[PDB]
């Protein structure tokens, strides 16, 4: 009784005291007994509670206290629980349970205080019982222990539980319900929660966040589970006899919790936007305003899901709607800032929904909408297509009233954020993200400065929102805007505070490294920018080696594009820089020119675009999945696209290659006409003009600058705006990107106007871009100066108007030469070497060419005629040294035009002095877009393959595979090295003009004889001093084919015949002319040497006298050479050579030499060899194959010298089995007569054809390109005889994508021909065949008139066919030219390429 209650307080004491001793000592089983005993202590508290009558406050404080100790002793037990006291922690849970039970009971009739204190320490130990349950993964055991709350904590009325404590509520429902949903309770998880927003009721909503996340959490689940009941059972029903306005407000919040989830979520957004318009009214100004917002939440739907039929409403209806309804209201002084930005928010979705339509209307638009003899220039009119219509049907009025919209959301943005006053509007997180994607689109159409304004904007929002990721992010966006106009300074203030922001988070998660990675990388770029390369390149070499580069992402995506881009920055740098080391670190990864890095780039992001809008914006032939970012990261993949295309073109025009760079600009053109943005139009048809000048087409340039003309008055709402004042603000001058666009039309048009012959003008026009640049530059810093406010003009601003300047001092100097009496332009070379050596590592190309003009502006003949030693019957050494410096700038990616003029001039005058530095540079002036092309083909099959002979094939046609020092020295180990691994028996001859006039043809030829265990050979034929000139050849050339056109269209045969033999007469005369008068006593160099002995002695011989007689420089081997061929010396070749050389006693020389080709006579037997014929664009279109004296021996022509080091690599590693094991006349696949325009070849070659062994073929149609992809790549030996080398069914890009195994016979008009359109390189299907490494191509070299091609090729063809086992097949192709009845017109086309080829 009262005495066992006194006891019982002996009993607690004693019970304090064993605890004291249990302290940290885990009962184990003990506890039970513990328990039991405390079981015994509440039966004597009920007995106390009835005795009680803080009569029962303090025995109620003595069981919370002794509670809190059980509590904390199964604290640590489940802290030691591991596996088996899991089982014990269940019966320990189960006294805790009646002892909640009976707490839960005692805090009944708790009245006040006591019930906000006795029921906090029930709560507190309910609290601390649940987090040990759970944290020992007993969700069975925590939900019944946590069963007995909230169940009468929702039952019962709001009074209940007043102003409990809102954070153990919520750790206890919290708990309880993440319990539900991992085991997956489904409706007792709702009710749950329905439950726990019953009990927080009375409470502002930001309480209700979590429930709301909780229950939007399980409904997704239930969708993935398939469960849609649950979906229909929403939040309207659920609530029932709620308070209206926190149900409305209830629903909007789960709108936004259902926004953040990551899945399709079209349909519920729908459904809760309904119940919004449901509940809203429409009798009250309030209810005007719900129903504006949902209106806008519905176009946000609408404008990417179908829903159409079962709303019968549009999106554009919908905002107008909205818009209508926001314009009506009229506010209240405090919630106007929410007037505000829903106003700008409805007016960007409006925005958003017209272009949406625009696009879909126009993709469905472009949807529906959808025999010459030579086949030159037929991948050129395939490329082109009619689209200029389209861009009449463009430039409607309408984009004003569309970019108003953009506009006027951005003025109130910034009305909103600018005050210093922290923003009321509900959802910051809302405006920030249409602030980036606002952005976003203003970078996409061309609007640079705008959309820096609005980053600096959303940069203020991250500090409100106290979020530092974004803050990073947004600076790190700011740095490269700033960067890419060409700001150096200011870039690196918002670079430090992102640095400084970046800090600022955990060290571990994905946002932390990307950050880093992304801030690094920009570093290494300004590093780059302001002459810091050496740790730059560390930099960015750490960067590229991180593994975490390469995680799967799409976030990760765009930062390899831009380290791509980065890299390509810096492959563009000259040798000086950096050092050897670091140069095959940086080519080690894998990319060698920034073409390829460039090409890679424009892949990476193709693929991207892939992943997000399908595939029908880029091209004719899914779902977006707004996810959040994926708004933002589509218009900026897009804007992405755009500059790297605008990039590519650029390089890729002025490296010379002009196809590729015409497809870029004409894919890029379908896109901004698919978009209907004109801005980003006019600069690609300006590219596109820029393009077809290098071709010569002057009408189709003319066309594309009117239409670039009728685009720019279109949007501006001899063109107007070259009378426009140093200071402007209309749309032209505002903005860069149009300003850009107007000064390249003026340089366009002054070439164009230099093309037709009007001088006078092109220079007025030029002088007004020179003088127009630099004001344009400072307008652009000053406005970037009002919008960053740091009010200070930053350093400089280098951009592309700097590149713009540096052709126009170039074309203004290259004008200079023509006209050298007008010294007002005298002095413009001189400015612009002042101009250019400022920036020394960004216009090195400029600079080059500028060089050379100081050069031949220097030469002002006999100069060079002191470095040879044959003349017909210091200023070197500072032209050597400029030459150097200017060869040094561009060797590592030389233009395909300047390239040549440096080095033959420079070989020029070297001379004799250097024999290898002239071999070298006389080589390296052949065939370099090929090279360059190459390049990019071997790059592609190299990425195919995720070897070794593709490595060394890397290594030989790399510009940076060398060591470094002066010049030449690596030049001449690298030529010593390639010359040693000539193949035997072969000799090179390589013959190019020296063109003085860098536009013109030259008078000048230059020949080379290499060989094995041989110094190389060179001389100089001058051919302007004599009659029957070079240029006089090339012109008779020309007009015969242009008498052969003419004559070939007439009706009467008489005059046809006749027409033929006189073309026939001047033909044979022409060829002759050749051998006679250009080549001259020089014709032996082309000739093979000799093996017999005598030869030598006798040239030691002659030599030591020669030198006595005046020889200025001795060489044995060019007498070896010359007297090798002793016999075919006529007495006048003897007195030229005789003259040539020994011009002090001429006399004597004569009689010695007279003498030695007496003792020679005879004993001369020349014997197997071959000769490779290497020519320059314009003197490959002579035969000179058909001279006599080459009329007995085995040519070929190759593209460069590399091409044969490269068949000796492939035939090493075994790769070629024709040149292994010899071509089989068993494989043969012939085509005959594709389209039937031809009648008589067909009969004759019918049967011709048809009885053989193996000869599968195709005759009477086009044959599919499968046919011919498998004739070429398996079989031996294709033949075509239709018009034409076959374009049409296999393109030369197909032909690239392969490996050539087989002998190529086109029989076709000029399949053999290059087509050289101004001072590009010639261009052919040859060149592709070569590539994929054919080992023998044949074609014809001119147009033929039929009826006597097909007698040379059933000559050619019996002949071969019937040689027997094995034979050379030139030696037939030589002896197939006397056939026909014209041996000079028809007999003289066939010529061949590749190396010699024979039968088993
Ligand atoms: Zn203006």
């Amino acid at each position: 009784p009262s005495p066992p209650l006194r006891a019982l307080y002996e009993s607690c004491q004693f019970f304090l005291s064993g605890l004291e001793r249990g302290t940290k000592r885990r009962y184990r089983l003990d506890a039970i007994l513990s328990l039991f005993a405390f079981l015994g202590g509440y039966c004597s508290l009920l007995q106390q509670l009835r005795d009680d009558g803080k009569q029962q406050q303090s025995f109620l404080q003595m069981y919370f206290q002794g509670l809190h100790l059980y509590t904390v002793v199964v604290y640590d037990f489940a802290q030691g629980c591991q596996i088996v006291d899991l089982a014990d922690l269940t019966q320990l849970v189960d006294s805790c349970k009646s002892t909640v039970v009976w707490m839960l009971e005692a805090l009944e009739g708790l009245s006040g205080q006591e019930l906000t204190d006795h029921m906090g320490m029930t709560a507190s130990y309910t609290s601390n019982l649940a987090y040990s349950f759970y944290s020992h993964k007993l969700y069975a055991e925590a939900c019944a222990i946590s069963e007995p709350l909230c169940q009468h904590l929702g039952l019962v009325k709001p009074g209940t539980y007043p102003e409990v404590p809102p954070e153990k509520l919520h750790r206890c429902f919290r708990l309880q319900v993440e319990s539900l949903k991992k085991l997956g309770k489904q409706a007792q998880g709702c009710k749950m929660v329905i439950l726990w927003l019953a009990a927080l009721q009375p409470c502002s909503p930001e309480h209700m966040a979590e429930p709301v996340t909780f229950w939007v959490r399980v409904k997704m689940d239930a969708a993935r589970a398939g469960d849609k009941e649950l979906q229909l059972k929403t939040l309207r029903d659920s609530l029932s006899g709620w308070d209206p306005e926190t149900l409305a407000l209830l629903l909007r919040e789960e709108l936004q919790a259902y926004k953040a989830v990551r899945a399709d979520t079209g349909q519920e957004r729908f459904n809760i936007i309904c119940d919004l318009l449901e509940l809203s009214p429409e009798e009250t100004p309030a209810g005007a305003w719900a129903r504006a917002t949902h209106l806008v939440e519905l176009a946000q739907v609408l404008c990417y899901h179908d829903f159409t039929q079962q709303t019968n409403c549009s999106a554009l209806d919908a905002i107008r709607e909205a818009l209508q309804l926001l314009d009506s209201v009229r506010p209240e002084a405090q919630a106007r800032d929410q007037l505000l930005d829903d106003k700008a928010q409805a007016l960007l979705w409006l925005y958003i929904c017209t272009l949406e339509a625009k696009m879909q209307e126009g993709i469905e638009r472009d949807r529906r909408a959808q025999f010459e003899v030579n086949d030159l220039n037929y991948e050129d009119k395939l490329q082109e297509d009619r689209f200029l219509y389209s861009n009449i049907a463009f430039n409607l009025a309408a984009d004003a009233a569309q970019s108003k919209c953009l506009d006027q959301a951005l003025a109130l943005w910034k009305e909103l954020l600018t005050k210093g006053q922290a923003p009321a509007v509900r959802c910051l997180q809302q405006t920030a993200a249409s602030l980036q994607i606002l952005a976003a689109l203003y970078q996409l159409v061309a609007k640079p400065m705008q959309a820096l304004e609005v980053l600096l904007l959303l940069r203020i929002v991250s500090e409100r929102l106290k979020d530092h990721s974004k803050a990073a992010g947004s600076s790190c966006h700011i740095t490269q805007l700033l960067l890419t106009l060409g700001c150096p300074s200011y870039a690196q203030l918002h670079l430090e505070e992102a640095a400084s922001s970046l800090k600022h988070l955990d060290q571990t998660t994905d946002t932390y490294l990307l950050l880093s990675l992304t801030c690094d990388l920009l570093r290494s770029q300004l590093y780059w920018t302001h002459q810091k390369v050496t740790k730059g390149v560390s930099l960015l070499l750490s960067v590229l080696r991180d593994p975490a580069l390469q995680k799967s992402s799409k976030a990760w995506y765009l930062l390899r594009v831009q380290v791509l881009q980065l890299v390509a920055a810096y492959l563009s740098l000259p040798s000086n820089n950096l050092s050897h080391s670091l140069w095959e670190q940086l080519c080690a990864q894998g990319w060698q020119t920034p073409e390829i890095a460039l090409i890679d780039s424009h892949k990476l992001l193709r693929s991207i675009i892939l992943l997000l809008m399908g595939s029908d914006i880029l091209s004719t032939q899914t779902s977006f999945l707004d996810y959040g970012e994926n708004l933002v990261q589509k218009w900026q993949v897009l804007s992405e696209v755009l500059s790297c295309s605008e990039k590519l073109v650029c390089h890729l025009g002025r490296l010379g290659s002009v196809s590729e760079a015409k497809a870029f600009c004409l894919e890029a053109l379908k896109l901004t006409t698919k978009l209907q943005i004109p801005r980003q139009c006019a600069l690609f048809l300006v590219l596109k003009g820029e393009l077809e000048l290098a071709r010569n087409d002057i009408d189709l340039c003319q066309s594309d600058l009117q239409q670039v003309l009728f685009l720019l008055e279109s949007c501006t709402e001899i063109p107007n705006f070259l009378s426009h004042s140093p200071t402007c603000d209309c749309s032209l001058c505002a903005s860069p990107v149009l300003t850009a666009v107007c000064l390249r039309w003026v340089l366009v048009t002054a070439g164009v106007r230099l093309a037709m012959g009007h001088q006078a003008q092109g220079l007025d026009l030029l002088q007004v871009v020179l003088k127009g640049c630099p004001e344009a530059a400072e307008r652009l810093t000053q406005a970037l100066q009002a919008s960053l406010n740091h009010k200070t003009p930053p350093s400089l601003v280098p951009s592309l108007l700097d590149e713009i300047l540096a052709q126009a001092y170039t074309l203004l100097a290259l004008e200079g030469l023509n006209q050298p009496s007008n010294e007002s332009l005298q002095k413009v070379l001189q400015s612009g070497l002042k101009f250019v050596a400022a920036r020394i590592p960004h216009l090195e190309p400029w600079r080059a060419s500028l060089l050379l003009i100081w050069a031949l502006t220097k030469l002002g003949t006999q100069l060079f005629a002191s470095s040879w030693g044959w003349q017909p019957p210091s200023t070197l050494d500072s032209i050597c040294d400029s030459l150097s410096v200017a060869f040094r700038g561009i060797s590592h990616c030389p233009p395909s035009g300047l390239y040549a003029h440096l080095c033959r001039f420079l070989a020029l005058c070297l001379g004799h002095r250097d024999p290898y530095a002239t071999a070298f540079l006389v080589t390296e002036s052949v065939s370099i877009t090929c090279r360059h092309q190459l390049l990019t083909h071997l790059h592609r099959q190299l990425s195919k393959a995720q070897d070794v002979p593709l490595a060394r094939i890397q290594r030989l046609f790399s510009f940076r595979a060398l060591e470094s020092g002066h010049f030449p020295q690596p030049e001449k180990e690298s030529f010593q090295e390639r010359l040693a691994l000539i193949p035997s028996g072969v000799t090179v001859c390589v013959l190019a003009l020296a063109t003085l006039q860098p536009g013109t043809v030259g008078n000048t030829l230059l020949l080379t004889r290499l060989e094995k265990d041989s110094p190389p050979v060179s001389v100089q034929i001058p051919t302007g001093q004599n009659k029957l000139h070079l240029r006089s050849v090339l012109n008779e050339f020309d007009a015969i084919q242009k008498a052969q056109k003419e004559n070939s269209s007439c009706t009467d045969k008489r005059e046809w015949w006749t027409g033929r033999l006189a073309l026939d007469h001047r033909m044979e005369v022409l060829i002759a002319s050749l051998e006679k008068s250009v080549l001259g006593c020089w014709k032996g160099l082309l000739l093979p040497s000799s093996e017999e002995p005598g030869p030598a002695q006798e040239a030691s011989r002659l030599q030591e006298l020669l030198q006595d007689c005046g020889w200025k420089y001795p060489d044995r081997t060019l007498l070896k050479i010359m007297l090798s061929g002793a016999g075919a010396l006529t007495p006048q070749d003897i007195q030229a050579l005789a003259y040539g050389l020994c011009p002090t006693q001429p006399e004597r020389a004569q009689e010695l030499l007279n003498e030695a080709v007496g003792r020679l006579q005879g004993l001369t037997v020349p014997s197997n060899s071959h000769l490779v014929l290497v020519l320059d664009k314009d003197l490959q279109k002579l035969p000179w194959e058909s001279m006599p004296s080459l009329q007995a021996l085995p040519v070929t022509r190759l593209p460069s010298f590399r091409f044969l080091l490269s068949y000796s690599i492939i035939k090493e590693y075994g790769a070629s089995p024709v040149l292994s094991q010899g071509v089989d006349p068993r494989s043969t696949f012939y085509v005959l007569n594709p389209h039937n325009n031809l009648s008589s070849t067909e009969e004759q070659f019918r049967a011709n054809f048809s009885s053989e062994a193996g000869w599968r073929g195709v005759v009477g149609e086009v044959p599919r390109p499968e046919q011919v992809q498998e004739a070429l790549t398996k079989h031996d030996l294709y033949i075509y005889a239709g018009h034409g080398a076959g374009a049409r069914f296999l393109d030369g890009q197909a032909v690239l994508r392969l490996s050539c195994r087989a002998v190529a016979l086109l029989f076709g008009c000029s399949s053999a021909a290059l087509a050289v359109h101004g001072n590009l390189e010639g261009a052919g299907i040859v060149l592709k065949y070569i590539m994929a490494g054919c080992p023998l191509f044949l074609g014809n070299l001119w147009d033929v008139t039929d009826r006597d091609i097909d007698r040379y090729t059933e000559a050619l063809l019996q002949g071969w066919l019937g040689a027997g086992p094995g034979a050379p097949l030139l030696y037939y192709v030589n002896q197939a030219r006397q056939a026909p009845r014209l041996k000079y017109l028809i007999g003289a086309a066939p010529i061949a390429y590749g190396l010699p080829v024979s039968l088993r």
